[PDB]
């Protein structure tokens, strides 16, 4: 139908916007701490601690499959990156500290994203 197409164009444009959001958030991680999944070869107990692992490469795969229906779903995955890190790693670690800085700096980007998503519909 024409409606299904219109809907598909909306999703494509959301995907376009979320791709720009993702790039902006990932720039706030210049150390690439959150770029890839925690390695289960190198941290073999990880899934005993963290039940829903997440990382920027995994978000990108979902994004490019158009698997984010709305900004909330995208934000859920970003929050998992941060929250998983802040539980697994102690406060006095470069990992924890990187998550805090990513959360703080990401907030600005996500605040405008939500306005843009609502604005453009």
């Amino acid at each position: 139908s024409m409606e299904q197409v219109a809907m598909e164009l909306r999703l494509t444009e959301l995907t376009r916007l979320l791709r720009s959001v993702l790039d902006q958030l990932q720039d706030k991680d210049p150390a690439r701490i959150f770029a890839q999944p925690v390695s289960l070869k190198e941290v073999p107990d990880y899934l005993d601690h963290i039940k829903h692992p997440m990382d920027f490469a995994t978000m990108r795969k979902r994004l490019e499959a158009q698997g984010y229906k709305n900004l909330h779903e995208f934000e859920e995955d970003f929050d998992l990156i941060i929250d998983n890190c802040m539980k697994y790693n102690a406060r006095d670690t470069v990992f924890y500290r990187a998550a805090v800085r990513l959360r703080d700096q990401g907030g600005v980007v996500l605040r405008q994203a939500r306005r843009e998503v609502d604005s453009i519909g």
